[PDB]
């Protein structure tokens, strides 16, 4: 494939986010920095914090140019603070181009950075809507558009337990098996899509879409878990605690509060069921459903144990797909178009009895009344 040079360029840790490599300013610097498909500042660590190995020295790049202009990005539980400017910025494995693009050199933060997890900054992914400090301040997609030939366009392979593939400018075919099914984006902010069914092992759990979008639904990569409004979490989890009845769980496991180890080797995967979202399709009253695996959302927290953890978490916010869901497949951002494409990844954990599913078509009747205003 033409793309070979960006396959694998994806690092990282269980649950701590998965890292691509960028340069910036001159003579180079190099930085992991995180891949968020759920925010859209570039920003960097740009001072000494106990969490990281390296830092961006603004001071010994002569491309780097202070805007004149603080930034402030609060977030659920942490926040960070920083300064505005702009440099060269270049992905060793991605794109052949380089781009003067905005950066926040962030100076002080609160449980931002985590400890161990090798990445010193975020690369917000998604539209100037919810940039910080304002829609003005365009994003580093924009920016790569707007200066290059590069297709607008990228697609994410995260493969869990880590690794992945980040490509910038098309589709990698060697990434993924079947065909790739695209959802509309609804709106321009987040990548904001449409749920219109939720199933656990075949069963539907009938409620009103309305409440599957409750807010929104996004999908979203620098997030671990599938976090689900509140009433559709609490349905989910009787169906999920029905499906697995053969077995019993202390009810603080359901809520990510307690881990449940096995003794390694002996985890029976078999006894949870699948969970299948049905997203709208590009055509009236049609719809697909991509299918995830207990490999997905129990993730292994790192003996002779293997312990896990649910990975499906309530939400006041909307539905968010986080890594729980791309870890199965590879993912489309096919921003040219305004849609959002998913195809069983050619790396999802699987056993032999069961795979990550991406199927359709379905008909699901009166779609439209299921998004949030
Ligand atoms: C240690 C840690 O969690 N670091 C971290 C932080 Cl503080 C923020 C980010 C920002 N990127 C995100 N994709 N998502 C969030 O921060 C989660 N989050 C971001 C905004 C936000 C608002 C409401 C709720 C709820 N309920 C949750 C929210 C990434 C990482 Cl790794």
């Amino acid at each position: 494939g033409s793309f070979v040079e960006m396959v694998d360029n994806l690092r990282g840790k269980s649950g701590q986010g998965y890292y691509v490599e960028m340069t910036v300013g001159s003579p180079p610097q190099t930085l992991n920095i995180l891949v968020d498909t759920g925010s859209s500042n570039f920003a960097v660590g740009a001072a000494p914090h106990p969490f990281l190995h390296r830092y961006y020295q603004r001071q010994l790049s002569s491309t780097y140019r202070d805007l004149r202009k603080g930034v402030y990005v609060p977030y659920t539980q942490g926040a960070w603070a920083g300064e505005l400017g702009t440099d060269l910025v270049s992905i060793p494995h991605g794109p052949n181009v380089t781009v003067r693009a905005n950066i926040a050199a962030i100076t002080e933060s609160d449980k931002f950075f985590i400890n161990g997890s090798n990445w010193e900054g975020i690369l917000g992914l998604a539209y100037a809507e919810i940039a910080r400090p304002d829609d003005s301040l365009e994003p580093f997609f924009d920016s790569l558009v707007k200066q290059t030939h590069v297709p607008n366009l990228f697609s994410l392979q995260l493969c869990g337990a880590v690794g992945g593939s980040m490509i910038i400018g098309g589709i990698d075919h060697s990434l993924y098996t079947g065909s790739l099914w695209y959802t509309p984006i609804r709106r321009e902010w987040y990548y904001e899509v449409i749920i219109v069914r939720v199933e656990i092992n075949g069963q539907d759990l009938k409620m009103d879409c309305k409440e599957y979008n409750y807010d929104k639904s996004i999908v979203d990569s620098g997030t671990t878990n599938l976090r689900l409004p509140k009433k559709v979490f609490e349905a989910a989890v009787k169906s999920i605690k029905a499906a697995s009845s053969t077995e019993k769980f202390p009810d603080g496991f359901w809520l990510g509060e307690q881990l449940v180890c096995w003794q390694a080797g002996t985890t029976p995967w078999n006894i949870f069921p699948v969970i299948s979202l049905y997203l709208m399709g590009e055509v009236t009253n049609q719809s697909f459903r991509i299918t995830i695996l207990p490999q997905q959302y129990l993730r292994p927290v790192e003996s002779q144990d293997d312990c896990y953890k649910f990975a499906i978490s309530q939400s006041s916010t909307g539905t968010v797909m986080g890594a729980v869901i791309m870890e199965g497949f590879y993912v489309v951002f096919d921003r040219a178009r305004k849609r959002i494409g998913f195809a069983v990844s050619a790396c999802h954990v699987h056993d032999e009895f069961r795979t990550a599913a991406v199927e359709g078509p379905f008909v699901t009747l009166d779609m439209e009344d299921c998004g949030y205003n």
